[PDB]
């Protein structure tokens, strides 16, 4: 359990990518 910079930049973003490939918040 430590380490919590490099775990950024390779998971999250990833998960925005999949909620922007089925709906990219429209207005």
């Amino acid at each position: 359990m430590d380490r919590e910079m490099a775990a950024s930049a390779g998971g999250a973003v990833f998960v925005g990518l999949v909620l922007l490939t089925l709906s990219p918040h429209y207005k």
